[PDB]
């Protein structure tokens, strides 16, 4: 899979404008095979375009968590989902909490085209 490909994956959903319900979370994490072989603990997912996200590379130019300087800022707030694993959660059976809000995100941009490779956070 190509970073782009692996971002896409596990953090594009422009096929609803925000979480329906609850179980939001549950269904995602197992659709886009975030569950495969560990439940993967925390996770968002982005509900715009895939050019608005993208274009989020030529946004605000930030740190990223890590210190690397190819981190961009959304400049408005955008509609995500948080998923958290549950302190009960165990593999297989991996339950997760559903937080929808519009905030801004922070993406890490590579390669050519210039695109996101990893959800840095958001606020
Ligand atoms: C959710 C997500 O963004 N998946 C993309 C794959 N994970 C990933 C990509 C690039 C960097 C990176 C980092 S790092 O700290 O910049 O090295 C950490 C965890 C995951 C990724």
């Amino acid at each position: 899979e190509t970073a782009a490909a692996k971002f896409e994956r596990q953090h594009m959903d422009s096929s609803t404008s925000a979480a329906s319900s609850s179980n939001y979370c549950n269904q995602m994490m197992k659709s886009r095979n975030l569950t495969k072989d560990r439940c993967k603990p925390v996770n968002t997912f982005v509900h715009e375009s895939l050019a608005d996200v993208q274009a989020v590379c030529s946004q605000k130019n930030v740190a990223c968590k890590n210190g690397q300087t190819n981190c961009y800022q959304s400049y408005s707030t955008m509609s995500i989902t948080d998923c958290r694993e549950t302190g009960s959660s165990k593999y297989p059976n991996c339950a997760y909490k559903t937080t929808q809000a519009n905030k801004h995100i922070i993406v890490a941009c590579e390669g050519n085209p210039y695109v996101p490779v990893h959800f840095d956070a958001s606020v």
